[PDB]
């Protein structure tokens, strides 16, 4: 099963950086691609290419060896890039989510800019980078055979160590709620809202307003996709975590190979989310679609 999940991994990888490369490109070179949630999707793409490229490898050699192959000082920095890389994620989602509830469900109140977009996207990298310091604090890399360090790797873990053992079950009940279920339960009820507004009953006297809306109802839809993928990729992880940490699951020996499956998948999930991202763009978006099939068909096949 480790060719599998080599293969798994290594096409997650190339999808997910090829992918999120043409994101990047199709609106840094497009004046028309440049509108503040693609600045936002640019952002994601950008998260997602910090995972892919740095946390996706350790990942898949910690997955296949069950040991920590980077010394110490990784054992900090790759959890703490992976953890703010999903703080990341979630964020520019939460952001888009609150641009287009006001757009269009409150359209007098704030100013929907690219430059505040950008704003945004430094205040949303200044938090994560903050928030996830704790979880690099609480990381420490050791070896289950202390004699032998010296010599290999291969007996060397990464992992938590708390103190106390009611500090990880508030930390990780926190962790959850900020990365996963208050986020994602407040984007369901904006686009819900987005939802009933876009696809409601038409109000009579609208200008040629009419394009803005049947514009809106393509990148509301593909949006709602990008959350739902979002939801589903991240959730055997988030709910692994909480039962591990919270409710003390998964620490018999007989479970051993059960649990190495479940939280085996449920990583490589993540990080395939990062490939999903494009290619949901290149179904649902005709401007993506559009820029990805003149990245492959002519500007190098
Ligand atoms: C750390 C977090 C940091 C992230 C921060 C950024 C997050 C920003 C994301 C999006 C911004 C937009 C938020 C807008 C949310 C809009 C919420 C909302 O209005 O829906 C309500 C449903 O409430 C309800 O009964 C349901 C009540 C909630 C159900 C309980 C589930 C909890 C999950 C989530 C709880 C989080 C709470 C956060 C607490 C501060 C009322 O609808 P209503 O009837 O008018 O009909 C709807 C339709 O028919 C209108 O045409
Ligand atoms: C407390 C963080 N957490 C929960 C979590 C909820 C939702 C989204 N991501 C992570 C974990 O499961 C723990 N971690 C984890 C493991 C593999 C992985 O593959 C996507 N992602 C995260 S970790 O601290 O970032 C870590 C630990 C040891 C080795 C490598 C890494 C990256
Ligand atoms: C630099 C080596 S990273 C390595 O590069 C491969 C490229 O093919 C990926 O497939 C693997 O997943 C990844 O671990
Ligand atoms: C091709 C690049 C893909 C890798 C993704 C990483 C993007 C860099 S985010 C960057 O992190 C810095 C931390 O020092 C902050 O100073 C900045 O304000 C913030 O914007
Ligand atoms: C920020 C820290 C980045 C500096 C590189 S640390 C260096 O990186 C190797 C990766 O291959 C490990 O194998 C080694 O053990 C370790 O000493
Ligand atoms: C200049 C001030 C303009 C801002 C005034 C806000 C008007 C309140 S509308 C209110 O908004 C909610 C969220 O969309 C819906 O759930 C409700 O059903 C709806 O009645
Ligand atoms: C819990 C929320 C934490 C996320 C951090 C982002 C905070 C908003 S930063 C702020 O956003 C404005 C528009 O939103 C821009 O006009 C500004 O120039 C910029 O500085
Ligand atoms: C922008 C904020 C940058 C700081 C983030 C820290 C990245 C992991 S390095 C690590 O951090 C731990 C505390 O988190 C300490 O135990 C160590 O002394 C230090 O080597
Ligand atoms: C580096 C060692 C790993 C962090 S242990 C951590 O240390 C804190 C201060 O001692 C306490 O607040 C917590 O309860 C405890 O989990
Ligand atoms: C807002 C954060 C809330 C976190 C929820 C923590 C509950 C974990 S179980 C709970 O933990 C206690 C301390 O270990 C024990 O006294 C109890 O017997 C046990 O049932
Ligand atoms: C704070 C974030 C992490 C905690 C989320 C887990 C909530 C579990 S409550 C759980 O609901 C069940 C429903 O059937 C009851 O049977 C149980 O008695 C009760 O324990
Ligand atoms: C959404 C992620 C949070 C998980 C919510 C599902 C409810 C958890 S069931 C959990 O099962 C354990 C083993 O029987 C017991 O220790 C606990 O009493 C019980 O609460
Ligand atoms: C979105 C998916 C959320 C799933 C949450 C899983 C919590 C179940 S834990 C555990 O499972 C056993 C099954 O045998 C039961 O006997 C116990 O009563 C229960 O505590
Ligand atoms: C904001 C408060 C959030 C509280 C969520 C905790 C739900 C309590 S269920 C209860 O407690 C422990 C886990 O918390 C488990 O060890 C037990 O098996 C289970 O029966
Ligand atoms: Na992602």
């Amino acid at each position: 099963y480790a060719w599998v999940l080599i293969a798994a991994y290594v096409a997650v990888f190339v999808v997910a950086l090829v992918g999120n490369t043409l994101v990047c490109l199709a609106v840094w070179r497009n004046h028309h691609m440049r509108t503040v949630t693609n600045y936002f999707l640019v952002n994601l793409s950008l998260a997602d290419v910090l995972a892919t490229a740095i946390c996706l490898p350790a990942s898949l050699l910690v997955d296949i060896t069950e040991s920590w192959l980077f010394g110490h000082a990784l054992c900090k920095v790759i959890p703490y890039l992976q953890t703010v890389s999903v703080s990341v994620a979630v964020l520019t989602l939460s952001f888009i989510a609150l641009d287009r509830w006001y757009a269009i469900c409150h359209p007098l109140l704030f100013k929907s800019t690219a430059r505040r977009a950008l704003g945004s996207i430094l205040g949303i990298w200044a938090v994560s980078l903050a928030i996830m310091v704790p979880q690099a604090a609480v990381m420490e890399c050791s070896s289950v055979l202390p004699e032998l360090a010296a010599r290999t790797r291969a007996f060397s873990v990464c992992d938590e160590r708390w103190a106390d053992d009611l500090a990880p079950k508030i930390y990780h009940s926190c962790f959850f709620i900020v990365t996963y279920l208050a986020p994602l339960g407040l984007m369901a009820m904006a686009y819900f809202q987005i939802f009933r507004k876009l696809w409601g009953r038409q109000i009579p006297g609208t200008t040629s307003e009419v394009k803005q809306m049947r514009a809106r109802r393509k990148t509301a839809k593909m949006l709602m996709v990008v959350v739902l993928v979002f939801a589903l990729c991240y959730l055997p992880i988030s709910v692994l975590n909480v039962l591990k940490r919270v409710f003390g699951m998964f620490r018999q020996a007989s479970d051993r190979e059960a649990v190495y499956a479940a939280f085996t998948f449920s990583h490589w999930l993540v990080y395939a989310n990062s490939a999903a991202n494009p290619i949901i763009y290149n179904f649902l978006s005709g401007k993506f679609r559009e820029q990805f099939k003149a990245a492959f068909s002519w500007w190098l096949p």
